[PDB]
């Protein structure tokens, strides 16, 4: 399993979220959400 | 252009985000945000 965002696995990231194929890890789901309320 | 996880159009949501091939609109993010820190 690994992250369909930053390719990282199961094991390299505190937790992976199952989503309609894709997964999403911790540090992606930070990070857009940076990218969304445009702050850093 | 539509968001990924709930079908929104760019139009309905405030903000879409393109990904590697997807896209998650911001009420997918604060989801997921909710869903990692596990709150509500
Ligand atoms: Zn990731
Ligand atoms: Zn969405």
């Amino acid at each position: 399993l690994y992250c369909s965002f930053c390719g990282k696995s199961q094991h390299e990231v505190r937790k992976l979220i199952a989503g309609p194929s894709v997964y999403i890890c911790d540090e992606c789901v930070d990070l857009m959400n940076d990218i969304i309320r445009e702050e850093i």
